[PDB]
């Protein structure tokens, strides 16, 4: 087989969630996740006479600490028959030796597993910040529930009352709702991330377009996320004080492509909220000889004998995407 | 003649179908294509407990993996008598010695032959993704029928039931038919390309004339595509979730040009459908002499005598444009 | 006299038509012009089995060829009574030298006729896309007619029961009319350039302005091409996927100005319609001795004696502006 | 322990109430504060004879000049057992080093603790300008009151009379109130900082929303510092000659967040109002050994013995935030 260090990939393509909110990382050296282990917040030390000693504080961490990490591993073989994906400026003279062929196939595979697991970590983040709830269910795995702690006041639905659809899209102003739905924000909001038609029925109201700062030049540096994710991330501009992004990402399900965001939804919050990417242990003795229990991902190539005379190149990981404040975002169920 | 490396143009101008659906290419090392060696899709991340070895992910489902590539060969002369286009700001001193003149004529003939090959590639692509069928016929040259595998229900005809023409052009809403025909999508719908005359009656309905978005605010990237395809592509605008594009592409017959689309049809699809750009193998001893059996194009220059005492230059290839899933498109035949 | 190499002009001042429709240029090495020597268009592939060599592709183009270009030739004196324009920060010490003054005057002259020559091929293209007919007349000229091959629907005038001037200025929508005009365009309509007096009628409809996107920046390249013509061309805005231009440039006859376009007229076409820039031989005995019979322009300076005892500067050319597809544009004479 | 010079923070992040109004700092070498020692105001001039020598002008203006500095000293232990934010790609094996991890957590412990004293300074400032008095009480510390000198005619309540609540949000102009409260300002007003919900009802006013000059990049240069600490501060923009901002930050009490301002409160201030950042002394003999009795912040590292067998780090400082003029700002209780 090939050594573990055959991972010259070092590519960051986080789908707008592992690169905007959750930009802080935390691996563990334990099977479960102890949320209390995270330091947490500070609490404004108080006045004291300058003769006596202090009242040294620790912030005591968080209370609930018994969740289960997202252990995942996808399977592929390196059957030296697959057609090589053509790349620009390729010297075809090396196609004779299988040493180049299999080496290239392995690297393409590693790309495949990383892009596959990026989708699942993204959808965990999406499940986290759209309802507060999260459900890790799957075959060869037990059903697991995760409650972030979101209040009922952060999942407002447009179905009740007068909706954005059954209105006059030429005289009604849409702002009256956004601050009314962003008052319960627990922080200043500047991101109004929109679904494909979520921004459509929103634009239809004429009051949007005249003050919508459509100029490319703006203050928020969100344009960075534009140049990397030029497919599913569209930066509309400024709504005045807040920024607007429309998301059209997809995930490859068992046989079909499915949209990340449910169509009639929207989310409001701050661009600098805190998001955890807790990682559990790697459950491979092969790692415990090398002590790589605290890592992001774990690649491994081997050749198996006996009945299945094949060989594999695996990547195992355990993301358990979490949110520091389940109440710093508000989800509008559009209608 | 001239060295084979004299083949450089670096002009990748796809006609909306080699850029929007078949972005990924695959040459082979054998004359006949075998579908079984493509990588395929990538499943989500399917979960597993850290107690059992996971389940192997391989691409399966293809009934027949055998098809015959579309081998073609263009011919042209090198006679130093064709009316050379005069380049802006070129000195006439090199116009005297025909050495530079031939070096420019060969490049012009190149540009012509990539144009010809791109035309045949796009026509085979559209023949594939308009009905799931595929026909490739030469002058008494082996006819091969290829079926992509589309479900018959993805080729609905608007003539069924009531036509849009036999409907009120002022109060009727055609949306209902739009989502109804988007039901059998096997994925999300984002691409609603119309016919130059087909869309003309589409816009007749009044409510359509308000719910379209004509603003220059792009969805993601479409206008960067159309700016190159400025001769037969029109970006009408948004339709909420989807954007509206009208394609009036034309192919040059022996003496005339003809429309690529039938008079009244439209296609419903996703912006990120996975399509293959597979290429056959070179049937050239010289290429196999120097070993570029796997390629998309192939240059060669030589001098022939006796009957045609002239010189020729070939760019011979074998595209067999292929789609991963014919069922992710809905071709509604308008009437 | 001055050497022929004294051709220091390097100015690209094509008035809105040679710089947008006639990018390609084809000088002729023969006195007359034969249309059948254009390169032409190319067929699909002629699909063929890879066992037998195929037929060689030959492109001929058109049937009628025997045209003859006009032979304007400006000539001018350099009588050193010319009151030189005072160049800023130029020393009057050089003003003493007659040689420097003469060189300055001849360089000013060269600009003078280069503005005098551009206009003729300008209204050549104007007449080309106005009706597709081209009559060239004048004293000592032997007037010649030129038929570009236009149809009659490319010249429809709004002269029926309902006109843009005698209907509602508030409720009528000009769109349905503009697509009614552009349906028979043999391509995607992209330029709807206006005559200013006609645009005065056009803009009278408000339904224009609630959909008129007159944002600064046409497409980020049209303004890169039109700002240099800051005196004659103006850019209004976007009508969605298309641009609007108002042109009021004037050609001056012996004593007064005149606008190129007929007053209440507008034309429809595309930014990529290819137009020929054919030129003819320069029947100068010197030109044959310097092998420059094939060129666009030709400067000369010489000293005559006896009857017109002076010295003169000389220009001569052969413009026969042509468009590949005359029917690619439709001309509406508004009323 | 560690060297006293280990203080490398230099990342001043004062929450807009020490970088807007309290740019001026005045540490003392005396354990108390002597307001008469600060320069303050200096009088105009006198008309004196050119011969006779003029009298010396002294520096008076302050009569009451005695207050108790705000001493606070938080502290923290350095046990190497916490969970650390794994920074991106710097510690392949350095994580094994106990000393490296210890220094990292000490730096992190400092970075954590400065926020607490920043909170103290912020509450000092807001308690100063929201009601004009100051109270300073803490457990193991004496209660003491500080009198700014604020007059009650800056603490008007909107509830007095006809408040904004029982007022029209479409026709009434709140500007009349704005000057009706800005007359008793003792200086031009250009800061109208609001509270989130306080501004929410204010934004409901129509006259505001046509008069609200929201266009970004205003001539005001305060926003240059606003985007730095924008995590809890918005920026509404311009209201003509004045600058409108909304602040919604929270200080962390022992277990929860708490808004600095009462909900329906607003302020009137001038962009360059002078505020004092006077600090007390370090009544630490160890500190006094190096003559650092006059400073801003004081660090310490030292190992504990006997009862709490650990190692402690001290941060001690005595801010007693004051103002040049107490009545310069006007604090209106919204309604």
């Amino acid at each position: 087989a090939q050594l573990l260090a055959a991972n010259e990939q070092k590519f960051k393509f986080d789908p707008l969630f592992l690169r905007l909110f959750f930009r802080e990382s935390y691996p563990f050296t334990t099977e479960k996740v102890y949320l209390s282990q995270i330091p947490g917040l500070v609490n404004m030390a108080l006045y004291v006479s300058p003769i006596v000693s202090g009242e040294v504080i620790r912030s005591r961490g968080g209370s609930t600490s018994e969740f289960t990490p997202g252990y995942v591993k996808p399977k592929h073989e390196v059957n030296p028959q697959m057609t090589l994906r053509r790349l620009p400026d390729e010297d075809p003279q090396n196609l004779a030796d299988p040493a180049y062929r299999r080496r290239r196939i392995i690297m393409q595979n590693m790309r495949d597993e990383e892009l596959a697991i990026a989708q699942v970590e993204e959808m965990q983040a999406v499940s986290a910040v759209l309802k507060g709830k999260y459900t890790m269910t799957g075959e060869a795995f037990d059903p697991v529930e995760v409650d972030m702690g979101r209040s009922e006041e952060n999942n407002i639905t447009q179905s009740g009352g007068t909706e954005w659809s059954k209105r006059d899209k030429s005289t009604y102003d849409p702002t009256d709702d956004i601050e009314a739905y962003a008052l319960n924000a627990s922080g200043v909001v500047n991101i109004i991330v929109f679904d494909p038609k979520g921004w459509a029925l929103f634009r239809s109201f004429k009051a949007v377009k005249e003050k919508l700062d459509t100029r490319r030049g703006s203050n928020s540096e969100l344009e960075t996320a534009v140049k990397d994710l030029g497919k599913a991330v569209s930066y509309k501009g400024m709504y005045g004080d807040v920024a607007i992004v429309v998301y059209s990402g997809q995930y490859v399900e068992n046989g079909v492509k499915k949209n990340f965001l449910p169509d009639n939804t929207m989310v409001l919050g701050n661009t600098q909220a805190r998001g955890l990417r807790t990682y559990g242990c790697i459950q491979d003795a092969d790692a415990q000889r090398e002590g790589i229990n605290a890592s992001a991902r774990y690649p491994k190539n081997w050749v198996t004998t006996g009945d299945p005379a094949r060989e594999f190149t695996m990547i195992q990981s355990a993301p358990l995407m979490l949110l520091a404040d389940p109440d710093e975002f508000v989800s509008v169920q559009l209608a």
